[PDB]
């Protein structure tokens, strides 16, 4: 049977290529997780699928009816066989569906216009001049929601009743605001991605001081799969060679334009 | 039953208190490890017993007699329930016991004596009036033994054949052998280790360059067993609330003699 893959258009991850018009499968996109699973794919020795998560999200669980959405949707619900993509392994999450080891090392970091009087996470607690918000139903939203660290939890007070909404529904959406905003809004978001778009024209965003805090990226199956555990080795494996590490040069910064 | 936790004696992960002839069990010992170890039960709910590795080995596979050594050993011939140490998450380790999510992500760095002209991997490589080596019997010297990258490789064809060896039995043979060497060895170990010792008297020694790899450490226990999944969730609860960090800080900076 063929291997259902679920996952997101994030860039550099998997973005459709220019030539996507006259392409089909999984041949329409391209980026470090289309080559990710290519090679899980191959030492698993599966065929697969790749496909765009429906409603775009990553993952959350809906507070009154309890059902999960995103790509941890897909998996829970059995709509997927795996996900690979930019998932952020959590609590939450790893009590539903199951988690390699991570295939990628990061934490929340702050992005800034450029010229913005901002170098932490502290001086923007300490202003309202300038705004700042994060991404929609992810791990980076969650954190500031439960973090009981002074700074954090007085940044969130300030971004829950933000008016207008500091939230943004994607990435390329919290990018925009920040190049548009004149240096009055801070973008909240993960270490690589900030890394990613520093090396993007118009070249004028930067990220600034350490990051809040760490986790990782990990490749997700449902409980009780037949293809976790082989999983779980390959991306061990495959960090082992250095393929990640070839991976993430390859899309960050061999083809940075700044 | 208590629960049988086999650890290494590895600054600042586990260390004898000053007076542990005055302590008895658990009291003796005093790190990071041992923080952690104290969070970990008191989550999963489980009394324990730390005991330090016999043979003071992380652990590895004897090609021939077959026979796992080290804190991996214990695990897998059931002498201890549990190891919580600086233990590298490797596949060949994951095909036989168990690793929770990492709890501190790091990778291979290299350590000088204060002024000796090397800042990187390739500069080592290049060069001979400098020698250099690893920690014998762990992740770091299989780095470089299984590593199919040209500068790594160049290295490992050195080390290998280095006369008298370059490998050393512990850390602190490792920076001793640095510290005393008046810039004519270079340590390659693991980053966590490395930024300890510069912030430790006498000063005399610096991490240089970025990381080598990049992997991390994970709490093992044998396959199958009852406490793999609660204290997988353990690690990932005390990381979403900032334990792992407020650890980190408390034994390598909060303690700096630097
Ligand atoms: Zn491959
Ligand atoms: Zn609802
Ligand atoms: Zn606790």
């Amino acid at each position: 049977k063929t291997v259902v893959v679920t996952t997101i258009l994030e860039s550099p991850y998997v973005m459709m290529k220019k030539n996507h018009e006259m392409l089909e499968g999984n041949e329409r996109y391209e980026g470090y997780c289309v080559d990710l699973a290519a090679e899980i794919a191959k030492h698993c020795g599966f065929k697969y699928k790749l496909t765009i998560v429906g409603d775009g999200k990553y993952g959350a669980r809906d507070a009154d009816t309890k059902i999960w959405n995103g790509m941890v949707g897909e998996l829970v619900y059995g709509k997927a066989d795996i996900a690979i993509a930019p998932l952020t392994i959590t609590l939450v999450r790893e009590e539903v569906i199951d988690f390699s080891k991570p295939f990628m090392s990061l934490g929340i970091s702050i992005m800034i216009k450029k010229g913005t009087p901002i170098e932490s996470a502290e001086d923007l607690s300490k202003q309202t001049e300038i705004a700042y918000g994060t991404l929609d139903s992810g791990s980076t939203k969650e954190f500031f929601r439960r973090s009981k660290i002074a700074v954090f939890d007085k940044m969130w007070t300030y971004m829950r009743s933000a008016e207008p909404s500091v939230f943004v529904r994607t990435t390329a959406e919290g990018v925009a605001r920040v190049r548009k905003s004149k240096g009055k809004y801070a973008y909240l978001l993960e270490s690589t991605m900030n890394e990613y778009i520093e090396q993007r024209k118009p070249c004028d965003t930067m990220k600034v001081g350490g990051n809040l805090d760490s986790k990782g990226y990990g490749i997700a199956t449902p409980k009780g799969s037949s293809l976790g555990n082989a999983v779980n080795l390959a991306v061990l494996k495959l960090n082992e060679q250095g393929l990640l590490d070839k991976l993430k040069n390859k899309w960050w910064y061999d083809k940075g334009e700044c």
